[PDB]
């Protein structure tokens, strides 16, 4: 504990598991590499974040459909 927030557990242990539509998606940001199984989270336009693994199929298309959260 102690400012645990300082630790961004973005390395979602599990992923969406389902293919979401880019019709409402915005972009996607990659997690750290110091994880047991880090992938990439998708930040919908106005929806929410979604952990996914580029390894997937729909997650791959999105990567090409969207750029990446850089800021």
């Amino acid at each position: 504990l102690g400012a645990s927030w300082h630790r961004p557990d973005k390395c979602c242990l599990g992923y969406q598991k389902r293919p979401l539509p880019q019709v409402l998606l915005s972009s996607w940001y990659p997690t750290s590499q110091l994880c047991s199984k880090p992938g990439v989270i998708f930040l919908t336009k106005r929806g929410r974040q979604v952990c996914a693994d580029k390894s997937k199929d729909w997650v791959k298309k999105l990567m090409q459909q969207l750029p990446v959260t850089a800021r």
